[PDB]
C-alpha cells in the first residue's frame, strides 16, 4: 500500500493474545478490556524504554465496541468499560508520543460476535479518521463469499484513503481466502500495509513451530512481495507471557527478525522479566527487523532436525539464523562453509562475524573460504549478523 | 519389592535425557558419556547441595559399555571413556557419600545397540553387585516375547536379591508389555521398586502434557499399587534444561511429587539457572514427594481447560495442585469448595493452606464451608499445603 506508512515493519503492541476477549471488569479488573488498560499500558510504553526502542503503535484488537450502533448508525465504544470515549484515548495516548491503533472486522459481526463493518466501511472508516486512530486491524470473520471479502478489504482500503489521515492498514484477506482460493499477493499488496496469512498466535513453541513451517513451506509464494509499505504478518510477539522457553522467545525474536515482520508485542508490560524485557528491547536484533532494504528473509536449509535462515540487509550485510528442531539432549554442533552464506557475497572476499542471540559476542573476520561452526541450544537459535569487508 | 530399599520414591541424577548416547570424546570430551563427566556430577552433587536436598543416586543410563563382553562372558565399561572401570567409578562415588546407578537390558541387546543381558541375568547380576553398584535401570528392547519379557524382569529381579547387595531395581517391564496385554501391577510391584509406564520423556511442555493425560486416563489402575517399596515412574525430570518454560517447570516440579515419582534430574549440573536450582532444591516440595506415608496422588477434577490433582499425606495434610491447560491469554481464575478437597477431611472443620509453588504464601484459615481462588499462568500449576486444624 503506496499510503507512505510502514516503509520499515510496523513495531507496537496489541492486547489480543494476553488479554483476549475478557469482558469481567467486575471479577477481572487487571485483565478486562477498558480504556485504564490502554492508559496504563500507554504510560509503561513511554517509561520502560518501549517508545524508545521503536514500539511506537498502541492497539486494541476486538472487544473495544458497544454491542450496538448508536442513533446515527455509527460504531461507539462500550459505554461501561471506556467511559471517556476512543477521543479521548487517542489524545491520551498522542500526549505519551504513541498512535492508536484500533480493530474491527469486514464482514457482518467481529470474530468475538460485536458489530461488522460491511454496509458501513466508509462511515466506520470516517468515524476513526475523526477519533484519532493511527492504525486500523481487520479481520475477517462472518464473510459470505470471496467476492464480499475481496471487494470489503478494497472498500475499507480505499475509505480510509478518502479520509485523508495517515491509518496504517492491517488486514487478514490472505488468511481468510485459504478456504477458497489461493492468495493473490500483488492484488493485496496494492491495499494493505501488512497481510496476516496463517492461524492467530498463542503461547506456544508448538504455535511458533507451526507459524515458521507454514512460513518456510510458502516461501517462494510469499517472500519476495514484501518490502516497503507492504509486510507478510506472521502474528504477534508472545516474548514475556508463559508458554515459550527462554530459548524459545530468542527463537520467535531471531526469526521475526529474518522474516521483516511487523513487531506487535501481546503482553503485561506491567510484569515483564528483565531478561524478556532486554530481547525485546535488544537495538541491534530491532534494527535487522527495521532494515530500510526491507528485503524478508528466508530458509536456505532444513535436515538433521537443523534449520538455516538468512535475509539481506542494506551495506551486503547478512542475518543469519541457525535453529536446532531436536528436542531432546544438548547443544548441538552446527558447521557451514561461509561461502554458502548471503548468495557467497556475505564474506567475498571477507567479512567479520558478529553473534547477536542467544548473546552478543564478537566472532571475527572469516575469509570467503572460511567454515562457520556454532552450537545451537534446543529449541534455540543463533542469530549472526555478517558484514562484509576487504580488512582482511 | 520389599527389599528395603525405596521406602519413598528414588532421588537423584541420570544421564540420558541431556548427554543421551554421545560417545564423540575426540570433539566434544565435556558432553561424551565418559567417567569424568559422572566425577564431575558427583563433585556438584556434594558441592552444589543436592545431596543435601536429597539427591543421592547418580546414575549410568545406555552406552557405559564395550560393544561386547569379555573372555569370560561379563559386561565391560568402555575402555577409553571408563578407563577405571565401574567398580572404581563406584568407590569414588561412595568416598562423596552417593550412591551408583547403572543401565541393562532385559532383551538380546540395549536400545542404542549394545550387550543385551538375555542369557546373562545371573552373571550380570553378581558383575553389578561385585562393582559395587547400587542401583539398575532394565529397560526392554529386543525382547521377542512377553513370556520373555516377564521371566527377564522377574529373573533380575530374583538374581539382584541372591547378590546379597543392597540394589534398587528400577523396570520398564509395564511399558514395554502395554502395547499387547494390560500389566499386573501387583506382581510388578512384587519384583521392582518402580516401573516405567510411558514413553521416554523430551524437553518438551508436548512431553510433559502427554505423560501426565496418561497418568490421569490409568489412574484407576495404578494409583492404589503405588507406596513405600514401589513407585510408577513418569520419568526423568527435565528442569533447568532448554524446551520448558519457568510455568512448565514449575508444573513438572508440582506434579511429580503429587504423583509420589522418582525425582530423578537429567541436567547439567555445572551450567544451570538459580531459578532451575531453587526449584529442584524446594525443600517444602521435596517433603510432600519425599512424604513417609507413600500414597500416591490423583487428578480429582479436569474440566474448563483446568486440572485439580490431590495428594494425601502423614499427620491429616493434602498436596493440592491447579494446573491450567490454556496455553494462551494470561493467568485464569479457578475455584473450589475446600470441602471436595482431601474427600471431604482435609478442611474439616478447617485447615490452614500454605500455596508453594510457584511461590510460597501463607493464605490462612479456611473453614469446611469456605471456597479456595486462585489465578492459574497458562501451563502453570498453584501447588498448596492443606493442614487440618484437629
Ligand atoms: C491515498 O492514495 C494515494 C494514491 O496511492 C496516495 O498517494 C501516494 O502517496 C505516496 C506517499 O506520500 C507518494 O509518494 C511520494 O512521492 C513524493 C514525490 O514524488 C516523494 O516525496 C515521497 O518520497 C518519500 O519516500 C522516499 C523513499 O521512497 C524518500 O526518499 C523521501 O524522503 C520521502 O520520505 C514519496 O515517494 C505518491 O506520490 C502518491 N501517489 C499518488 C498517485 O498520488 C496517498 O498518500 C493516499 N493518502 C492517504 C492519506 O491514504
Ligand atoms: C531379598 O528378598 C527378601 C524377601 O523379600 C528381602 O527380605 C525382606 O527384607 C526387608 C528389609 O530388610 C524386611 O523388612 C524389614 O525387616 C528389617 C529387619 O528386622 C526391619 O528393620 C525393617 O524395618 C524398617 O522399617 C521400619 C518402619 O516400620 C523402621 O522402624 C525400622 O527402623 C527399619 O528401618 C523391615 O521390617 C522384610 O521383612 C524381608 N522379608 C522377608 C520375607 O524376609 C531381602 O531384603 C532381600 N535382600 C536383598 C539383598 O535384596
Ligand atoms: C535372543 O536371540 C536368540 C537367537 O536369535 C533368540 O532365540 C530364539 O528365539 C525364538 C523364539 O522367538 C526361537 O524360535 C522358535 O522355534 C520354535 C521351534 O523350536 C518355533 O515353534 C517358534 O515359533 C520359534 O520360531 C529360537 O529357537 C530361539 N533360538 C535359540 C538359539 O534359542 C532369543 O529368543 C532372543 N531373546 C529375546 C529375549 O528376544
Ligand atoms: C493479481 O492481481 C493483480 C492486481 O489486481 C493483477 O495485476 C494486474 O491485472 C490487471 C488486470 O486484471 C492489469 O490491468 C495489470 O496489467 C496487472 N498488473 C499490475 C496492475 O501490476 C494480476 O493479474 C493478478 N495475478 C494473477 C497471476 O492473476
Ligand atoms: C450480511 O447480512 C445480510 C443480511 O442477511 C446479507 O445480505 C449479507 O450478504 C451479509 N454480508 C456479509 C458481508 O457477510
Ligand atoms: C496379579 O498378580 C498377583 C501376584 O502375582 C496374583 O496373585 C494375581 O492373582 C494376579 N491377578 C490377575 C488378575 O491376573
Ligand atoms: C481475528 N480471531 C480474531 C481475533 C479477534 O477476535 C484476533 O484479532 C485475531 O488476531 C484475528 O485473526
Ligand atoms: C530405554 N529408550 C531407552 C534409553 C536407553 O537406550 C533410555 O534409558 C530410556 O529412558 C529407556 O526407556
Amino acid at each position: 500500500l503506496d499510503n507512505g506508512l510502514a516503509r520499515t515493519p510496523t513495531m507496537g503492541w496489541l492486547h489480543w493474545e494476553r488479554f483476549m476477549c475478557n469482558l469481567d471488569c467486575q471479577e477481572e479488573p487487571d485483565s478486562c478490556i477498558s480504556e485504564k488498560l490502554f492508559m496504563e499500558m500507554a504510560e509503561l510504553m513511554v517509561s520502560e524504554g518501549w517508545k524508545d526502542a521503536g514500539y511506537e503503535y498502541l492497539c486494541i484488537d476486538d472487544c473495544w465496541m458497544a454491542p450496538q450502533r448508536d442513533s446515527e448508525g455509527r460504531l461507539q465504544a462500550d459505554p461501561q468499560r471506556f467511559p471517556h470515549g476512543i477521543r479521548q484515548l487517542a489524545n491520551y495516548v498522542h500526549s505519551k508520543g504513541l498512535k492508536l491503533g484500533i480493530y474491527a472486522d469486514v464482514g457482518n459481526k467481529t470474530c468475538a460476535g460485536f458489530p461488522g463493518s460491511f454496509g458501513y466501511y466508509d462511515i466506520d472508516a470516517q468515524t476513526f479518521a475523526d477519533w484519532g486512530v493511527d492504525l486500523l486491524k481487520f479481520d475477517g470473520c462472518y464473510c459470505d463469499s470471496l467476492e464480499n471479502l475481496a471487494d470489503g478489504y478494497k472498500h475499507m482500503s480505499l475509505a480510509l484513503n478518502r479520509t485523508g489521515r495517515s491509518i496504517v492498514y492491517s488486514c487478514e484477506w490472505p488468511l481468510y481466502m485459504w478456504p477458497f482460493q489461493k492468495p493473490n499477493y500483488t492484488e493485496i499488496r496494492q491495499y494493505c500495509n501488512h497481510w496476516r496469512n496463517f492461524a492467530d498466535i498463542d503461547d506456544s513453541w508448538k504455535s511458533i513451530k507451526s507459524i515458521l513451517d507454514w512460513t518456510s513451506f510458502n516461501q517462494e509464494r510469499i517472500v519476495d512481495v514484501a518490502g516497503p509499505g507492504g509486510w507478510n504478518d506472521p502474528d504477534m510477539l508472545v516474548i514475556g507471557n508463559f508458554g515459550l522457553s527462554w530459548n524459545q522467545q530468542v527463537t520467535q525474536m531471531a526469526l521475526w527478525a529474518i522474516m521483516a515482520a511487523p513487531l506487535f508485542m501481546s503482553n503485561d508490560l506491567r510484569h515483564i522479566s528483565p531478561q524478556a524485557k532486554a530481547l525485546l528491547q535488544d537495538k541491534d536484533v530491532i534494527a535487522i527487523n527495521q532494515d530500510p532494504l526491507g528485503k524478508q528473509g528466508y530458509q536456505l536449509r532444513q535436515g538433521d532436525n537443523f534449520e538455516v535462515w538468512e535475509r539481506p540487509l542494506s551495506g551486503l550485510a547478512w542475518a543469519v539464523a541457525m535453529i536446532n528442531r531436536q528436542e531432546i539432549g544438548g547443544p548441538r554442533s552446527y558447521t557451514i562453509a561461509v561461502a554458502s552464506l548471503g548468495k557467497g557475497v556475505a564474506c567475498n572476499p571477507a567479512c567479520f562475524i558478529t553473534q547477536l542471540l542467544p548473546v552478543k559476542r564478537k566472532l571475527g573476520f572469516y575469509e570467503w573460504t572460511s567454515r562457520l561452526r556454532s552450537h545451537i541450544n534446543p529449541t534455540g537459535t543463533v542469530l549472526l549478523q555478517l558484514e562484509n569487508t576487504m580488512q582482511m
